[PDB]
């Protein structure tokens, strides 16, 4: 329909497409290789609640998130699946991760002790994964000699469970195979040293989407697909042997149509002027919704399967488009910003290229003001308006 | 304190600075000119609930929001101040705006008739403000002959209250005096025509923030400050001295520290490498939080009042800073992304410049995941976490 209870400007999340892309990852990896769905940044702007709910039905082995509150949000909504927090959970918030049984990242002994203390205080055991810095220079142990010592102590701390150990590739998306091979070996060399001290950590993992496609050796015990679950690739230097489906459609509606003559100025600073008789539509989406202002006078959106350019500057809440070439335009016609419309697509990757970034940042730009509508087998099954 | 119950990456909102900036508008305009506080985009990322709550106590005459959902959000938190919705409320949602006495922007008879029908059905009257396009080419009547014809119809529509009439400047920020007088004159000429048809409208307004300070003639009955209320100037080219106080501080904490030698690669794609023995810190803020990825290797955050460069790529939830030259850096030290720290400011305007946009987009990019902590008179009075 033209309009409904939900805001005109919206994100349509296709849950059956996410579960499909998830099933594509299982084909690439072995039958005994576990999958951790990275759904950080609110499932890359898709809404963690619903995405986690539907991946839990699909039988996912783990979830990956960036923060404590991301991990807790999932538990608040009845997610039973194990969850791993990549980031630092401050000492002041340690009670919560122990209470709701959340896996925590650890790469120093003082922090492990503080966690153990809270684990013993609640008479539960805090699952932990050890992060190793094999080249990325971000987080994890860099002194491998120190790492062995502290990791071996943690193995003897009864308040903890030393379930996992992991690292992260620095240039897998850039396809520096020599560095990926180099990072992998360092990682395995630390594990060999630990296994020689009678310590078998059940979950060794290192591969993100880039290495999952290319580096069959990096699979290990568990694999960490993120953006790839949402119908996009991390870069152009990947094999793309999987068949991805479109998971998100960022859409809005025609809210106003005017006929104007030539020499008619549009937008702030009179940055655009018509060179002909034109039909201008206004659409209630702007930069506060996640439509980058740099697309002012250099992007085309989809309307009835035709490309329509943004004319004038992108405002905070709205922008104008030239619809002169499109016949039969009406109030409440759908306008697609990201995604497919009638044998035509303005993909998330195309948008990322135009503003010199990657699909992950584009998805994360879609703001709180944009409600998420959810679909499964073609039918709408729920919605979230964050303004509520 | 180093850490607390709130996420380390946060936005500190200073409500007394917002009210102070509002009072700066009060000094500029008369005692006889009303003030509509524009707080669309969740109060430019400050949080509409708390900001509206305090501007109401301050005695603001009206609020301006972009969308229906923003207006209902205010009403649902108990706000009684009159609220204007700038954007388009679709025919499907007209019941709500009549029920909660929200003011609706109208610029066509068909829509007026639709709004009146619901208004009559509830035995109520819908307050409306008429948008006039005088040059911006965004929304409103461009046909001033029609404008008059349809407005006189609306005056004889007993289910509508024809409270306001307004337009908007296209280049008040670029300081285009001629085009501003051109816009104003058209508006006032239209006003004069309507009076001769025996029709007066009590709330005439046109001045956005730039026109408030530079164009004294443009004050009329009401004025519409937005970005000025949040400590950012609406133009670079402004006259009139004003005392703007800093309303927002986008801050994070040091999470990891490490010593590294020269030739140490940092971040994705090995984009940065050390030229010396260095001390590098990791901070839990990324582009999913609104820190633009294009700041990778070309911005400086503030730590202990000193500038520290961002090194390597900005990740989705984190990035690294070079802290070598800063002494006594410990875990939990405050890093300011936007705002003031020890006689030193990294303003929202400076970042807007850096990523070639305007302050409003910078504030708007600060994502759902970043909690808002609120202050009044130096005391922390509350907090909101949208993950909850």
């Amino acid at each position: 329909v033209k309009f409904d209870g939900v805001r005109p400007t919206r994100v349509e999340v296709y849950l059956d497409a996410i579960t499909h892309n998830f099933r594509e990852i299982k084909k690439i990896v072995g039958k005994n290789v576990k999958i951790m769905a990275v759904i950080k940044g609110d499932a890359y702007g898709h809404g963690a609640s619903y995405v986690a709910k539907f991946l839990e039905k699909e039988g996912v082995d783990y979830f990956g998130v960036a923060t404590t509150e991301e991990a807790l949000e999932l538990r608040e909504k009845g997610i039973k699946t194990p969850i791993l927090i990549f980031g630092y959970t401050p000492p002041t918030q340690l009670r919560q991760i122990v209470k709701h049984d959340l896996t925590q990242t650890v790469y120093d002994i003082k922090y492990a002790k503080e966690l153990e203390k809270e684990s013993l205080k609640q008479n539960k055991r805090a699952k932990v994964h050890i992060k190793i810095d094999t080249g990325l220079g971000r987080i994890g142990y860099i002194d491998f000699d120190l790492a062995q010592k502290e990791i071996l102590e943690m193995a003897n701390m009864r308040g903890l469970i030393l379930e996992g150990i992991y690292s992260h590739f620095a240039a897998a998306s850039e396809d520096d195979r020599d560095y990926c091979k180099e990072q992998f070996d360092k990682f395995m060399n630390l594990i060999s040293s630990l296994e020689k001290k009678r310590l078998k950590i059940p979950l060794k993992h290192i591969a993100n989407a880039a290495a999952i496609l290319n580096l069959n050796y990096s699979h290990l015990d568990m694999v960490r697909p993120g953006i790839i679950l949402f119908g996009a690739y991390p870069s152009k230097r990947v094999e793309r042997k999987v068949e991805l489906r479109e998971t998100l459609r960022f859409t809005t509606r025609v809210v106003h149509l005017k006929d104007v003559p030539a020499g008619f100025f549009i937008g702030y600073g009179k940055s655009f002027v018509t060179k002909r008789k034109s039909v201008i539509a206004t659409i209630p989406v702007g930069y506060a919704d996640g439509l980058d202002r740099r697309l002012s006078n250099n992007y085309k959106l989809l309307l009835k399967g035709k490309y329509v350019p943004i004319v004038g500057r992108v405002c905070m809440d709205q922008c104008m488009i030239d619809v002169t070439d499109v016949e039969g335009v009406e109030i409440g016609d759908e306008v697609v910003i990201i995604g497919t419309q009638n044998n035509e697509t303005v993909s998330v990757e195309s948008m990322a290229d135009k503003i010199e970034t990657i699909p992950q940042e584009v998805f994360s730009r879609i703001s709180r003001r944009v409600p998420r509508v959810y679909f499964y087998d073609g039918i709408k099954i729920g919605e979230v308006n964050y303004l509520k």
